[PDB]
């Protein structure tokens, strides 16, 4: 029974358990601000420093995980509300894409919108080049910001959002429950073979980005994660 | 849309917002006790008074829901730790089956192990007449305590267990995440067509039971719920 | 060597190993409930029936001990979360203070806040008359609820708290480690000469109290203890 | 508040959350075996892969921690039961000393017995060159195996030992409670200023060593740990 679990009610630069990549910054209130408001094509990501072992090559087993987190997205004059926040899983050596153009890549992909990761995006800008739905949406991404499945959603400025994810190794199901501040939930599920799509050792985290004309405040308030791998 | 949400940090017999059936009893500490330690084949169930419309006959749309709750089970001398607690959904006219024998029926089914409901059971005794696994387990039940699927588990006496349930209407996937005391998680997901196994309006609740020799403390400590039905 | 060790997974009103003073009661779930939510200035205490021998008047040796216990304090309307729970050591002839006004006395001291006892309090009310810290806290008491030393701590309603206490005779140090719900830990330690402040034979226990407007649920869930005195 | 916490019921080679050094190895039963029974001057160390911030140069605050573990030491033919096990804290760059003779260095010091670290040693061999008590013992070490303090103890072959250490940042007290196979406890405390002896970032772990003729089985069966540093 191999398990990894942690709980951040607040963050702080200096905390060895966190990996800061790009324009990431930490506010005097413990919140993490992923993007820089004055940087074109801004990209900021935060990662759990310790690489998690999601599956065993020996046992063929795959872990299951439960994780919750809340974020916030507030607008700013006079930019467009973009681009979004994505919770992703990736190889332990994951770094912000080379020459990342930010924007609809969410900091996890290249220009064509491709990359090595599995995530749940909170897209606030419709990028047709990635086949984005017409309105804001929550999506399951598999090596591409061109979601495998999306669900109509609405990002409310200044609103605090709570999300809960559950990956069941057996059914290979990734279910997501989004709680808007109006008390309404939005759910989206999709089967994803992590052992097929990702390497044994991965890292979890968040990524947010902006463009020259589209920018907004992306904040990661709290995060709790628990994964268990049936070993021997 | 149509949303139903509520949070119970404690309970108190006096609030018409919750139905009590059978040997249920509410302790001075706010914990709901489901069975009676001094009665044979005891059965206690608790239902949220308001019936939840989990689907519409106009649109055909089904509701999604996110619900978390914490139970507790503890042994007693000299009796066997049985039979377990079950989180269930049933028609609003649901009641404890006529001439209930408690035991392995968990208070939701008849002798053959049949009933009209959908639920997540936390079974602590192996009933062979129902094809129970040899060890403690979590299972997805559909009109039968002969689980549709189960996952090995272990009930730690005196331990408070957290559980989070997500039902995604689009995939009709009910996935469960049980947070054990030692920290490890256990998951189980199964595709259940709620709109085809249940009526327009249902009641969500808990049930536990016992037998002649099998008895134990079944406690519902807290329960949060949110469901949203997309409407026209 | 002379060793004393016991363990309680649950308690039962009517058990020879424990003394019940005041409004203490045992619930069907095995929990010891110290105070009566309906009484005024309610006080309840529990003691291990067998008096433990912490030191010898022949050898001069003082014993060392390791004891852990889990408790729970939950809010009730429309009173104030008061007054607290205190793990204490005292003469074997200890009794609830004559005419105890409950409240900030925790049922171990008198109006002025003095008594014969050494203990670790988990204070949820700020009694200025006893120089209490402005927030909830944990204190080491020596014959007075006017703590020798205290540490900022937050009592979370309905949360099960785990406490570990180690008393090292050699250094006469008494250190405590309290486990909070959010997983964080709080500690406190202070040199206390049990030999000079208490009798050779003492009784270990818990006590809680409330006032007219200050009341809450005070539960002692479990408790393990092991002391060893070097003899001849 | 910055908090690191984990719980290992068993171990498995492959878990990235663990750093293995030297002759360490993981048995099929989940137990970590520290030393190699066929090597001379064998040394094996295990560490929590993640560095823990025990203090901040900014705030100047020192964290507190609570940790529990259990080990085993079974004798073997035809060698002498040595050298023991030590729980230690060291700079994150910590590795087994270059050219370790193992033996009484317990794997954390040079031939003279010095090194950069703090630990609680469970010494099973009397090393006069390090001023060891004449019998088995437990000692608090500060940059040297020439313990700052020791207390007589007995290492029972094949016996499972339970240990609990509490560190209070305020008093800078490190207290240890050892529970023997016979239910007896042993304790030892010492004020150790971790901010004065170690760097801000450290690693915790276990180390065991053997010699030419002195060898035994050193097992680490379980380990739980939690520390909190009050941040700004
Ligand atoms: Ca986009
Ligand atoms: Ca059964
Ligand atoms: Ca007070
Ligand atoms: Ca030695
Ligand atoms: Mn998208
Ligand atoms: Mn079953
Ligand atoms: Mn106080
Ligand atoms: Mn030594």
């Amino acid at each position: 029974a191999e398990t990894v679990s942690f709980n951040f009610n607040s963050f702080s630069e200096g905390n060895p358990a966190i990996n800061f990549q790009g324009d990431v910054t930490v506010l005097s209130n413990g919140n993490i601000q992923l993007t820089n408001l004055n940087k074109v094509n801004s990209v900021g990501r935060v990662l759990y420093a310790m690489p998690v072992r999601i599956w065993s090559s020996a046992t063929g087993n795959v872990a299951s995980f439960l994780t919750s987190f809340s974020f916030e997205m507030k607008d700013i004059k006079d930019y467009d509300p973009a681009d979004g926040i994505i919770f992703f899983i990736a190889p332990e050596d994951t770094q912000i894409p080379a020459g990342s153009i930010g924007g609809g890549t969410l900091g996890v992909s290249d220009t064509k919108g491709a990359g090595h990761f599995v995530g749940v995006e909170f897209d606030t800008y419709s990028n047709s080049e990635y086949n984005d739905p017409p309105t804001d949406h929550v999506g399951i991404d598999v090596n591409s910001v061109d979601s495998v499945k999306t669900v109509p959603w609405n990002s409310v400025s200044g609103a605090v959002v709570k999300v809960t994810v559950i990956y069941d190794s057996s059914t290979k199901t990734l279910s997501v429950a989004v709680t808007n501040d109006n008390g309404d939930i939005t759910t989206i599920a999709q089967v994803v073979d992590l052992k097929a799509k990702l390497p044994e050792r991965v890292k979890f985290g968040f990524s947010a980005s902006g463009s020259l004309g589209g920018r907004q405040i992306h904040l990661i308030r709290s995060w709790s994660f628990t994964s268990t791998l049936i070993t021997t």
